[PDB]
């Protein structure tokens, strides 16, 4: 019961119960340190998972590796700590795992696996790699390098890209790369105005919808 | 409301409102006809989800990693009629997804647990850059390729690792692994995640040497 719990929020304005298991709420009542990156939202889901939490008085941490080491001490004492994250929180999780203490994560809404899952792409091996090069040549030669990958070591490839930029991207992708090789197109996942739909390069041509104003992952795999 | 829905399911044996969120349940308590790998675990597994379910509702069609894309495409007509269908594991799915975007069916993927992203989460590695792999090469040396392989592209790509094992294998494993991988390289065990007989610490492959703690896991090397 004395752990640093690993508390995820939604992806997007949904609803709490909708990405969210209610155990979540029940050992979230159980903390009073919580080791949080912006403390005015913290404070603004803890009110949105129960109204009868003492939002007044809780001990939150906004997240160095000396302040890390301070903030992790009450659950070295022995109290249950929550990280409520998105990443500043990997290197809590990280030092906390250093000194050797218990570590618990709780489930929650993941875009990469949500993608994965309605892509319909190999999901016994693939691969994120965040952003890929902002500088053209180098970004269009990750592209070919990591459609490679896919037909010679069948593992999806996916990555992202920001809101104003899904485009260049997109055209970035069926300009580079194979008629054939398959692209899917994850937006608003779980937001409910979600498009997660597959296709081949050669043929978002004529369907390719706007979003613009949303992040979104791209994944490349085969046939 | 009408679509494909991913249903996932627990990764252990524990309550199931521990690990899924309860908006899962309301759609379930929808759906007619399911997609699934076995009609013996996901049958059993509705009940768990909703008593009242009643399981005369017998259109489970069943999967395999080898079903005939043409039969799928029956098991999907419904669907194509305006019904919502569900899917439900315990990869095969990712078969019946293919088809369905193919068919530009709409698929939505529900939050579930996921070994994968819960450990990223508990191991403090990158958690914007890994890639799993699924099972690795069953005879020796060339699982030692694989391993050294992946530990280049550790740090190559500054990015996490993941592979998984069989039960028994297991401490076969550890011991490939601090054969074959350097000193300094992080290796992160996860066993029984969301079991709460769960181990899930992050350590050096030096420090691992010594006290290494059957029933199954995941692994993860970070740098």
């Amino acid at each position: 019961e004395t752990a640093l719990y690993l508390l995820p929020v939604t992806l997007g304005d949904t609803p709490l119960e909708q990405v969210l298991p209610s155990y979540n709420t029940e050992i979230i009542r159980g903390i009073r340190h919580f080791i949080v990156e912006d403390v005015r939202s913290a404070r603004r889901f803890l009110k949105k998972v129960d109204r009868e939490i003492d939002i007044d008085s809780l001990t939150f941490y906004p997240l160095s590796p000396e302040d890390i080491s301070g903030y992790l001490k009450p659950l070295a004492g022995g109290a249950s700590m929550g990280v409520i994250s998105e990443d500043p929180g990997a290197d809590v999780v990280a030092i906390a795992q250093r000194q050797k203490l218990k570590v618990i994560p709780l489930v929650g809404p993941s875009s990469i696996i949500l993608s994965v899952m309605a892509s319909g792409f190999n999901g016994q091996s693939f691969a994120f790699h965040g952003y890929l090069p902002i500088e053209p040549g180098e970004r269009a030669k990750k592209l070919k390098t990591l459609e490679q990958r896919v037909y010679a070591e069948s593992q999806t490839q996916l990555f992202i890209e920001t809101p104003y930029r899904n485009h260049k991207m997109i055209e970035d992708i069926l300009q580079n790369c194979r008629p054939q090789t398959k692209l899917c197109i994850a937006a608003n996942i779980t937001c409910e105005g979600e498009f997660i739909q597959t296709r081949t390069v050669k043929d978002w041509k004529g369907h390719i919808p706007e979003l613009s104003k949303i992040p979104c992952i791209f994944l490349l795999y085969k046939l």
